[PDB]
């Protein structure tokens, strides 16, 4: 590659791995997304919630693939694991799968941060911490006070809570 | 001093001590305003709430030492105390702790004002008439409607009565 | 904490004791800021300066905790220290207090990055990089033109100086 | 009268006493702002400023007539006494007599407003509160302000710095 410079190979392969995951996100995304839109789960609030992840998702891998493009890299992609569940219960239950596929995200992150300070990469130090690491902190707070606004709603009168949060929370 | 008229050293006094609770007040709301911002705890509304109150006690004690400047005292500061809480429990048991540190004011409010009238200094009882005294009143009663509300909303589907009004009640 | 990730307890610490430190350096802000309003002190852009500076370390302090919510920390405070000095003497002196405060702000400020970048934890780098440390260097370098531009006017005709720094470089 | 109610003949006459007073000041701000005018004096900020003194007294005995007509007064006028100096310096000295003055007018009122209080007059007590107690301590600090920075820019090089004072500092 004639541009390339001070972009290891290592670096390289890790943001294919890490696009491979960010693609895969998004699929879980789209998956919990349709799922909250079916007749019998009905919670519109709680759908487009997470279809605005799957395209918040989507902005990461683009994101990763013209970095790659930028530093001289060239982008191999891999299969796209299907979700890990085909029915995601209900929105605590999907929340929490939420809050830990975000957590998982954070560490590949933070494991690319540490590998390109490894490599002293500052411009793949700079790019994580500009477009993905508060990103990423912002958005798992975010869940954190929606778990335990569910958490603060749950008991006896549960599903009233559900509703109330779908309605009174989340932007529909 | 050469414009000092009418303005007792008691007062001086007093004003400098009124000012030091104001700050201990205002940092207290600071306090509640982030504690009520925890992932753990995550209710938006009367965050915003404290946090709003933490700014009105801070124009508090600029007004107060505004006032000492033009009459020819000496701002003197003392050490700030830590809010008397690090956790501040419901939103129920917060609005108490607030109740009473409003009535607290209030209470070196009319104290300073007493003093005031008891030195005949009508500046001083003018202008604590003017910017205090009826914004505490007000601030009082309203927390008073909250605390009904909150008592009102408790009870077995109690989590769901903290959501309810932090929602339909506080401005978020 | 449920979203707490890569945040050392010890940075947790520094952070709560870091916001101590702005919430003393605001305090003595506030001090410079009303001696400088005296009817015997009475320069009015000296006032105005120092008040902004009372505003924008609040600024900091307020970012400070924010962050910690955000990262899954929990906020403890301490009692806050009065400011070193009741009278601030002249321009200069007030100036070169300003200057030694700043200076310790940055120490902590660049301490804590170091802390951080120990525990590697590139959010706490970034953060600090993106919020703190240019506004530190920026405030310090007008500081430092304000003490040259007093030494200038300093000499026999130095009460003359004051004046005019006052009204040609500050704004009021 | 119909109307009176309230009303002592003590405050009745301190009014009339008190509106010769503002007749006297006004008066005498007259002079100290023609005197700033003169081919041999030519500091137009420092006229502009004791112009607007003149007009600013003129209001309170308008005021003070008003308020006597709502309450039954009858207003009496004395001869208005000339003001105490034909040549009033320079412009510290002038501020000196001005500063002097608003001392006295300041007394007046308070002794008005002790008065009043003594005959429990609530209105003459708020009517004293809302238009005249807080415009005197205001205009008194300024004038504080005034002094000391003429003071900071006395010394050798002193008709220099009533130039820069009147031209810096004052509305022109």
């Amino acid at each position: 590659s004639q541009i390339r410079q001070n972009y290891s190979t290592d670096v390289e392969a890790a943001v294919n791995s890490l696009v491979n995951l960010y693609l895969q996100a998004s699929y879980t995304y789209l998956s919990l997304g349709f799922y909250f839109d079916r007749d019998d789960v009905a919670l519109e609030g709680v759908s487009h919630f997470f279809r605005e992840l799957a395209a918040a998702k989507r902005a990461g891998y683009e994101r990763l693939l013209k970095m790659q493009n930028q530093r001289g890299g060239r982008a191999l992609f891999q299969d796209i694991k299907k979700p890990a569940e085909d029915e995601w219960g209900k929105t605590p239950d999907a929340m929490k799968a939420a809050m830990a596929l975000e957590k998982k995200l954070n560490q590949a992150l933070l494991d690319l941060h540490a590998l390109g300070s490894a490599r002293t990469d500052p411009h793949l130090c700079d790019f994580l911490e500009t477009h993905f690491l508060d990103e990423e902190v912002k958005l798992i707070k975010k869940m954190g006070d929606h778990l335990t606004n569910l958490h603060r709603l749950g008991g006896p009168e549960a599903g009233l809570g559900e509703y109330l949060f779908e309605r009174l929370t989340l932007k529909h």
